[PDB]
DNA sequence: GGATTACACCCAAGACACCAGGCACGAGACAGCAAAAAACAACGAAAACGGCCAC
């Protein structure tokens, strides 16, 4: 189970069935883990394992036959090849469990390597999956019907080893504008030798639409300086030049005086510092004059601790 | 019988090819002030965030 969660998952043994012993991999429950071993087997029931701890004690675990498995995380195994192969796919017991109502979010790859851990290949090899369905779905008459059979074949395969269980919501999208000033540092970005060398191999692709999504955020992200005057110069954040300021001023001051908790999401801290200075103006000049109220932000991170959480997640 | 009549035997002029060496090509292989100094372009990038464990 996460870590987020380990206390959790001890709780519901000591509560529903205390008869059932347990025992977290951590300093309690080098040596000290061997004691620990000693009667983990006999008196030992159930062995509780962070997502990130096995390889911390895999010496003396993988060794031993196991009984029942239980693995409560289905988007840290995706695809095959990795870590996760390494130290989950070597345990030995028919019995394997995955609590995980999202497992398919990327491509049938993952499916594959989410069915080889609970079963041994009731389909086939990595090769025989790829080519028996991967391309005839991708593509698709001439796909449809002998793709209708192939598909429906396995959903037969595989439907009977992972069970499927599914106020109002209003989805509007705006649809903004680059502005000038974006659309020249959109054009010279566009017109560069680092995009080709790029596309012909050097470099990856995954680092030209980071910075093409870094200048849509906003002009002043793209800066050579960004942690020279990120939190140091208040001219870095700026509005009306993002192309989004306005259907964000605008918006969420339609909520401000409504009163209405909202939401504003992110994906990068570099571009909160930018939506913090914006606020932190918003909050000056709300302050200097009357008849208004404070914008109150808070921002949370990898860069916060374990500990917070819950309680700004209160507040 | 023995010498004219004929035919064999060889040897000398002859030729073609042989043996080598020149002669020309043929392309490598060069190989081209020294000392002093200054300008002077080009040699030339893994993003960013999280969930951790160990501080």
């Amino acid at each position: 189970c996460p870590a987020t969660v380990l206390r959790q998952w001890c709780n519901e043994f000591h509560r529903w069935w205390p008869p059932l012993r347990v025992v977290i991999l951590h300093a309690i429950g080098e040596s000290r883990v061997k004691e620990l071993i000693d009667s983990v087997f006999t008196r030992g029931h159930v062995i509780i394992t962070t997502y990130v701890g096995l390889r911390i004690y895999s010496k003396h675990l993988l060794k031993r036959d196991w009984g029942y498995a239980i693995l409560d995380e289905g988007h840290k195994i995706r695809n095959p090849n990795s870590d996760i192969s390494l130290t989950c796919k070597q345990l030995r017991t028919p019995n394997r469990v995955i609590l995980s109502g999202t497992p398919i979010q990327n491509n049938l790859t993952e499916l594959w390597s989410l069915f080889d851990f609970i079963f041994p290949g009731r389909l086939g090899t990595l090769p025989v999956f790829q080519n028996q369905f991967a391309i005839p779905i991708n593509v698709g008459n001439l796909q449809v019907q002998v793709g209708y059979k192939c598909a429906v074949t396995l959903k037969d395969l595989i439907s009977p080893y992972l069970l499927r269980r599914v106020p109002k919501k209003s989805e509007m999208v705006l649809f903004c504008k680059l502005t000038a000033p974006q659309h020249a540092l959109y054009e010279k970005f566009l017109r560069s030798d680092e995009l080709s060398r790029i596309l012909q191999g050097k470099r990856q692709v995954l680092y030209g639409i980071d910075i093409l999504r870094k200048i849509c955020n906003h002009p002043d992200l793209v800066d050579v300086h960004a942690k020279r005057r990120s939190k140091k110069d208040p001219t870095y954040g700026s509005a009306s030049k993002s192309g989004k300021m306005q259907v964000v001023k605008k918006l969420l001051e339609l909520w401000k005086s409504q009163g209405h908790k909202t939401l504003l999401f992110t994906q990068t801290r570099q571009m909160l510092d930018i939506l913090e200075s914006f606020l932190e103006r918003l909050n000056a000049k709300g302050a200097e004059e009357e008849d208004f109220v404070p914008f109150k932000f808070l921002r949370m991170d990898g860069t916060t601790s374990i500990g917070v959480r819950q309680s700004l997640v209160d507040v």
